[PDB]
């Protein structure tokens, strides 16, 4: 069976992204729980964050037979997760980052188009300084 | 301009899941390098992808205002952060993870549909932690 083209592959971009998002969430409750006081609360958020860590890094390893959920392109050796790195980062500062700060600005949604804007201005120079790192990477 | 609704709301949702899986992608990344002896570049990928954890962050307190990206539920408090983990928890093991683990065997893909199945009894433990965090909490 042939993992490209499949609903497999695309259940597994689904729940890498989905894994993701769980870690991210569960670390931001873990610092909601951390002001409140609720120490054990934050504990176990965290612990739970661990899993999905392994959950998400096991659903990259199945795609790596597919490709980067973000780009497409190969991945696995420092060469290869740089060059996908800079392809999706670019995307991000040229194209989404921009396209998003014009849609808030246009709903009325000020302080929201001008984060969009710090974020793309970021996003620029994380591309920048993988690329730098590609261009000094020795392997 | 009310959030609920608008295609910022929408784009809000969409970064938030790029930057949670940035992170996830960049982690991984670093490992690879770890084993490669790229340490400058796992460095690279590490400290990256703390931008990318402050980005969704920041994504994430936008949406505290329609509801959590996962569940469309409140979040907030340690009691409303642990009902919605709750209800994402057991929408992963009653539906997601069992319904792609048939598909994958039913596509041929034994080992992913026995992974999916793993997981599903990993979010069931997780549920059911949290829904005992939940009962002892004290707010
Ligand atoms: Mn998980
Ligand atoms: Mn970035
Ligand atoms: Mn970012
Ligand atoms: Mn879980």
């Amino acid at each position: 069976a042939q993992l490209k083209g499949s609903k497999t592959e695309e259940n597994l971009k689904y729940a890498f992204a989905g894994e993701s998002q769980a870690n991210r969430r569960y670390l931001y409750f873990a610092s909601k729980a951390d002001v409140e006081g609720q120490n054990d609360i934050a504990a176990l958020f965290r612990s739970t964050a661990e899993g999905e860590t392994g959950h998400a890094h096991g659903h990259l390893e199945y795609l790596e037979a597919v490709g980067d959920p973000a780009t497409g392109l190969p991945f696995g050796t420092s060469r290869q997760n740089l060059q996908s790195a800079i392809a999706g980062e670019t995307h991000e500062y040229t194209d989404m980052y921009p396209g998003m700060a014009k849609t808030a600005r246009d709903e009325g949604f000020e302080e929201i188009a001008n984060w969009f804007e710090t974020l793309a201005k970021a996003e620029r120079s994380h591309a920048n300084r993988y690329t730098k790192a590609l261009d000094g990477l020795v392997d």
